[PDB]
């Protein structure tokens, strides 16, 4: 149908525009191999979302970070996994690197129940230092205790981190271009549960008061369990991206990113990632800021 082809061509350009807006704001030259990711997202014709993010370390700005979230209502998770891995393979072929897939392979095992997947994403964090570049994948699972246990066994180990095992749904994979790979498990708390007394006992009690303040403006909180034995990275799903400066004490580099995105044609919400110790400071020096746009027919 003519409406369909016109819409498809439009969504393709809008995705490229979203990526280009981010890249052109923060990197005067695009970081290699960004075009392969552009090819990947434009090959995904079903409904999706894109994430563009910045990682700030004092005055250092790392901005070639993009993810695609598969959001076609058909629930064809295995197909999307395969599409994502095909993309990873092209990256391997063009750059001339071999990715270490072992953690993902072990996680998937041989009997993975794809109907238990609720989120799948694939993307990049590209650096001029090739070895430090990575491919990324997140898989969120629901009601799948066997795979939660498997992900737990695959990461750093048991205690500590075990105190939040029952809150884990999201599993993240990093695949570095130097053949090093990582897995992380994320414990989450949803907004509707923020004020429950057992949540204070099981979760909030083990974090400083400063960690709790941004929850006033968040719909979801999560934290990585295996990495950073102490000083865990805390992630907040801000309902409105405008609220960032009210809850997080930004440095100049982060303010630059915030300022850029205030009036872009993007989704209202954002994610904010920062180490626990940063919120205890008078000024955050290390922060990750995540912005989103949806692409639907």
């Amino acid at each position: 149908m003519i409406v369909n082809v016109i819409q498809k061509d439009r969504l393709k350009e809008q995705k490229l525009q979203f990526i280009r807006n981010h890249q052109q704001a923060f990197d005067v030259e695009p970081i290699y191999p960004l075009p392969l990711f552009e090819d990947f997202v434009t090959s995904i014709e079903g409904d999706c979302s894109l994430e563009a993010s910045c990682k700030i370390e004092s005055d250092k700005l790392i901005a070639s970070r993009f993810l695609l979230f598969f959001e076609d209502k058909t629930q064809e998770w295995q197909k999307y996994l395969h599409q994502s891995l095909t993309f990873f393979g092209l990256v391997e072929n063009r750059v001339g690197v071999k990715i270490n897939y072992s953690l993902l392979q072990q996680f998937l095992g041989s009997s993975f129940d794809f109907s238990k997947v609720t989120v799948l994403s694939a993307g990049i964090d590209l650096r001029n230092n090739l070895a430090e570049s990575s491919l990324k994948m997140h898989i969120r699972i629901k009601d799948y205790p066997e795979k939660l246990d498997k992900a737990f066994a695959l990461s750093d180990g048991a205690a500590d981190g075990n105190y939040l095992k029952d809150f884990v749904n999201l599993i993240g994979f990093d695949f570095y271009f130097n053949g090093k790979s990582e897995i992380e498990i994320y414990a989450e708390v949803q907004e509707d549960d923020f004020f429950k007394p057992e949540i204070n006992n099981l979760v909030w009690q083990h974090f400083p008061k400063t960690a709790l303040q941004p929850l006033k403006a968040s719909s979801l909180f999560f934290t990585g369990l295996s990495k950073a034995n102490n000083n865990p990275v805390l992630y907040y799903h801000l309902k409105n991206r405008q609220d960032l400066t009210n809850y997080f004490k930004l440095n100049d580099t982060a303010q630059r990113v915030h300022s850029f995105y205030q009036h872009q044609d993007i989704l209202p919400y954002m994610w904010v990632g920062t180490a626990q110790k940063e919120l205890e400071k008078t000024r955050i020096e290390n922060i990750r800021l995540y912005y989103y746009k949806s692409f639907k027919m």
